[PDB]
């Protein structure tokens, strides 16, 4: 048989596992592989003319509809971006993973194994030139065009990734298709970006199978928020999307359909969902159970979905799979569709519940009204939103690829203005550095200051960072852990010498703030290293710009406000989550591996940058000194911790003897003693030989973080 | 709330989280650190000064037996080396993995954690310069020496890791303390190194916790003999080590041990089994639930054991902690032994099951009664047997480092005979490969001798490889899976062509089969990337030596036997796993990622080197032409596939279109093209400009395997 994790003996045992994906890279993909550079040989035209072919191209394992697989490959699309959560910025089309599991095996994503089957030639006649994940979405783009509507744009850069994304909650559930996580729609549990296990937002039948348009609406509502998207974004692509295509439900799924790619027979080879009777399926096609199209043309652009949804009234009712759906009372509809494989037959149109919600819904029905009112007011809406949803989680303009790509920038792209001057020197640097220096800013206002412009950034989405000096600006000023006022008194300081050193220059050189916050922290480190008799020269690359409110959707950054901040142990009062799981999940998103987490924390404890300027952690008695005072004393047997009375993240390091108070520390610091591969790293550093490799790695940590969105020298 | 990873969802997955392990290298350790070297600084000296100094410093928080925590130290070590299992050379403390979950935390190991914590302040000290590994052993070493016991010796180089092996499988039970493995004592499931999950060997109160000497001597036999022990090496281990430290449990640890290391509060540090009446009293300590000694002089080596065990009668009796235990039954012996904390109170010995099952069993009382008879001959054995026991899974004698290692090379080192001439220069290299590319064996024979003499290697004793040739001796040169009579005529030509090559040296310059072997493999892989358009030069390490049937343990050789070997295509039609599953595990023992794997399978079939030259897999038309043809017809949609009649490796692949019969294949061939991560690496190499790409990741991966047991290069 098979073995058995450690998760199943302990489940609250740590998942590392999370950040030893970011130690190494699986795959065949050579390391000195730069995927832009590949993307940038690409003839994205004959990508693009091949997939126009492929389009009206049917294969026998699995027919097209209407001789057409337009419908089948944007639901494709839509699903392989539709998994984003703002929360975290995880899941996406940025790596392709449908194409792993669980997602590729969950029930939403139902023969969905057969559309990337069919890209598999064309994928592999350009090879690395095009990723499987910018390939899926291209694949929508040309469905769309070539079903007679012009899309807004398009961008390469996603980089396919070789497994599944084992940072990503998907949520309670234990079982698919079930839910545990809201009990009235519209409160769904908090970063959760479905009201359902294995599905992409909510359930197409209605809210726990029940055909409530209303109640469908507010878990839409929901679960689109949580995605970046409003009414006019979430309507606009809910009837973009479903004036294309038909939903299958010949027959019921449970029961006539096999395992799901993961659970199938390996001579399937990846494929899934094999029906009973056949795969090679027309007239007998299953996919959730649900039959029918939406419009009389469901392979072109038109007025169809909200002509049909608005000038007629439906009926909720049991298809033919078991699963509800609605259908007109007149019968001007019936029949008026083409079947998709048979030509000496119509079909009746059809609607889901949670399409009869932007009807029943008061405010999506305004904006339905409008739309059925200008043809052209919906197009556009719906253009801007395929191309913001396919590429919200590709990072700012810099990262897009590609002859298509939009002149106009939008703001969810997190824009950056460009820096119309000359950028300092080696010889300005170590000038400003010391003015910075000699000011009255502590080691640990500059560090604390630096942590929290460079600390937002996470690899999920590509957002956040220290580049743009947004920690200035709403939200990011005013949120608890960057203690506002504290903060103020740091960019005070900082905007003075960049003012003072601004004007005395005579030669169109500037320094941007957020450049001189990054520096005056490398600066702060490199003499906490010097306190301890290590003279260390951090890398500073200078060229981050200062952005204004303009290039900042200041709501949009609230998703990447932390609760927790290892680094300067800050734990929100109310986390439902011990503190160290969240560590470790923040971690993930700097892309730290076990080491560097616990080098960085341990580090900085000696430094001294906590949050209100407490000791919980700090184990030294030469603060703004960097050394490895804090292994050292934490792994000491003659100190002994207990959690701390009436307390609920304090804890009390005691001499075991004396029973003396000797230090105070939360989970957050203790976690690396307890921890049985952390405190294995924590005793390496701890070892009477080897300061010197702690503050070799601690610097190599810190310095990795600044440049994290350092994305156009890459 | 944690990310319910695929292994919940699909229990049959896969696992090639194991294979991912060898990707990275977790830890803080950096890339160029020969741990060998930082060795040889270690002033051994020093270390075991301080070693015996601990032995009777006593601390608070863990008081020490008798007032010496030798007894202590010496089971840390037993169990440290004790889970070693010959089946896959898995287990031991090569890498100190005791240290990790869920070893760390086995009920079998309760209380060790007070163990390695009384060196930590001695590791510490020492920093690189030894191991935890290497320290745990030397520290039983130690413990043994300062009781009057000089040990046979010592050698330092196992590396620590950095987390558990996940590629060990220790049984299918659920639960700890519970076999599911065993009906009959002695009728073990194979493959496993204990009866009972959570235990090092077997059940200290007899097999399913009954006081059946007999039965319990069943399983005794079959734990030590699967862990390369014999009667003697049984009797001479337990008796010894028995002859020191006591046996623990003042009361049930069922009801008065708090959780273990993994799933105890943070605050205790990595430590677990808290005493919830005092951890630090020492009068009560609780451990396997079994109270009392063995010996009236429990730090003190002697006859102690061998003598109660044998003078007197024992009687079955639940102790003070509820567990099955023995005692005197005559009251001469009563009292006989200090208490181990109380300076005001003596205590009476006891016997445990696998202490009587020595003495009924035959075998057994004949060797009991020898030692008795000659101190020497126990002494002789014990001392020995603690230096196999201990260094067994640390490989040849290469590997043994630090200045106590013994002259005398054993026999389970499987040691190597030093070239008596001159290596052969990039000249003669050069000829030999000319030479054996112009008889009459084909690549497909070279490249499959080369691989049939190098895939023995395993990465978890450091066994195997091609060095030595042991190919051609017993029991490898008549193992099924390398075809004999055909083995038989390949060696042959190549001991011609050493022969007419040694004969026609003017000089000293000889060259050994072994070289020869891997050379052939080398110049016909080189041949074949030759027939696709692709000039290669695999870098090829002259200086393999012949090793004779007289230093080679045949019969320890046999777990080095395959049942899979996904290379050549072989399948034992016995395998209770799915061959999949084994081709992962034995990909493991090489050392080899998912990719390397998939690279040597895909480019191999395209040579064509099947078990009985058969056509499973070989998806090309130019066999002996390395190509990516494997991945390209694996890929190819035209193809389709299903399990063969009458037959259980075999599957065919039909043409979708016809229906006639394009492939022939097994499980190993069509799992690259099912496992979504695999089929992703698949895509990569089956690709219209990966070919090149493919040829040099399997050269490398090649290479690399030819070279696993060239230790003496690193
Ligand atoms: C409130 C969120 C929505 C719900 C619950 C939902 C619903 C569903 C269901 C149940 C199906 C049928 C699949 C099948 O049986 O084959 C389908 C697909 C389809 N979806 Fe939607 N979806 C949502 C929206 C989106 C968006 C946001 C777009 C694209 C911008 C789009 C896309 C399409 C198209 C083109 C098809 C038909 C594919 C074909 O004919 O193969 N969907 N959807
Ligand atoms: C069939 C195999 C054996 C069984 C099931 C077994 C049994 C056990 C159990 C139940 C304990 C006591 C744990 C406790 O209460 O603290 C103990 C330990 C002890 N064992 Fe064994 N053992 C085997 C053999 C061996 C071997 C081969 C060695 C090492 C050469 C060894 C040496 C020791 C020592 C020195 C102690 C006492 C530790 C102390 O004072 O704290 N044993 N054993």
């Amino acid at each position: 048989k098979r073995p058995k994790s450690n998760q199943d003996w302990w489940p609250s045992k740590l998942n590392l596992e999370i950040l030893d994906q970011n130690a190494r890279d699986v795959g065949p993909v050579e390391d000195d592989f730069d995927y832009a550079e590949e993307f940038q040989k690409l003839d994205l035209e004959a990508v693009k003319s091949d997939l126009e072919e492929l389009m009206t191209s049917s294969q026998d394992w699995w027919p097209a509809d209407y001789g057409h697989y337009g419908p089948l490959f944007i639901r494709m699309a839509w699903h392989s971006a539709g998994t984003y959560r703002t929360a975290d910025g995880r899941g996406g089309a940025a790596g392709g993973r449908q194409r792993f599991a669980p997602i590729n095996s969950w029930p939403d994503n139902a023969n969905l194994d057969k559309a990337r089957r069919l890209l598999l030639p064309i994928k592999q006649k350009y090879g690395q030139k095009i990723s499987w994940a910018d390939l899926m979405i291209l694949a929508g783009n040309v469905a769309i065009e070539s079903m007679g509507f012009k899309t807004f744009g398009y961008a390469g850069g996603r980089e396919d990734a070789f497994e599944e994304d084992k940072a990503v909650n998907w949520g309670p559930e234990d079982e698919f298709e079930t839910q545990e996580r809201f009990d009235e729609p519209g409160e769904i549990q908090e970063g959760l970006g479905a009201s359902v296990m294995g599905l992409i937002y909510v359930n197409p039948e209605g809210p726990d199978g029940n055909p409530d348009p209303e109640a469908s609406a507010k878990n839409i509502r929901q679960t689109f928020d949580r995605m970046a998207m409003n009414d006019k974004e979430t309507a606009a692509l809910i009837a973009g999307g479903h004036t294309f295509g038909k939903v299958h439900g010949a027959d019921d799924p449970e029961e006539n359909l096999g395992p799901e790619p993961e659970a199938a027979p390996i001579e399937q080879q990846g494929l899934g969902w094999q029906n009973k009777n056949g795969n090679s399926k027309g007239g007998e096609m299953i996919t959730t159970g649900i039959e029918g199209p939406w419009t009389q043309s469901p392979t072109e652009w038109d007025m169809g979905y909200i002509n049909n949804l608005l000038d007629y009234e439906w009926e909720p009712e049991k298809g033919p799979g078991g699963a509800w759906q609605w259908a007109p009372k007149s019968e001007e509809l019936k029949n008026s569709v083409p079947d998709a494989h048979d030509p000496d037959e119509k079909q009746t149109p059809m609607m889901l519940t949670t399409d009869i919600a932007l009807k029943r819904d008061p405010d999506y029905r305004e904006v339905m009204e409008t739309f059925q009112e200008n043809p052209m007011e919906f197009g556009m809406n719906f253009a801007k939103a395929w191309y913001k949803l396919t590429h919200r989680d590709m990072g700012p303009p810099e990262r897009f690829l590609g002859p298509e790509v939009p002149d106009e920038e939008m703001i969810w792209q997190d824009p950056l203005p460009d820096a119309d001057y000359d950028l300092i020197g080696d010889e300005e640097i170590a000038e400003l550095k010391e003015e910075i220096l000699d000011s009255d800013l502590s080691v640990s206002q500059l560090v604390k200051t630096a942590w929290a412009s460079a600390s937002t950034y996470r690899d999920s989405d590509k957002r956040g960072g220290a580049n743009g000096a947004r920690l200035r600006l709403e939200p990011q000023k005013n949120w608890e852990v960057n203690e506002p006022e504290q903060l103020e008194t740091v960019l005070g300081t900082l905007e003075n010498i960049q003012t003072e050193f601004n004007d005395s220059r005579s030669d169109g050189t500037q320094v941007s703030l957020a450049d001189l916050i990054v520096l005056g922290g490398n600066a702060a480190v490199e003499q906490a290293a010097a306190n301890a008799g290590y003279d260390v020269e951090i890398p500073f690359e200078p060229g981050r710009v200062d952005a204004g409110p303009e290039h900042t959707d200041a709501p949009s950054f609230d998703a990447l406000k932390p609760k927790v901040d290892g680094v300067r142990n800050y734990i929100q009062d109310d986390i439902t989550r011990p503190a160290e799981e969240v560590l470790v999940d923040n971690a993930d998103l700097l892309n730290l591996t076990a080491s560097e987490l616990t080098a960085l924390i341990g580090g900085m404890r000696s430094i001294g940058a906590n949050y209100q300027d407490t000791d919980l952690g700090v184990f030294t008695d030469e603060p703004e000194t960097l050394t490895n005072d804090f292994f050292v004393n934490l792994l000491d047997m003659g100190t002994e911790w207990e959690p701390a009375a009436d307390s609920e993240h304090r804890y009390k390091g005691l001499d075991r003897d004396t029973g003396e108070v000797k230090w105070e520390a939360t989970r957050i610091d203790l976690i690396f003693g307890s921890n049985d591969r952390l405190r294995a790293i924590s005793e390496v550093y701890g070892s009477a030989d080897a300061e010197k490799k702690l503050v070799h790695d601690f610097v190599d940590t810190w310095s990795k973080v600044m440049k994290l969105d350092r994305f156009d020298l890459e």
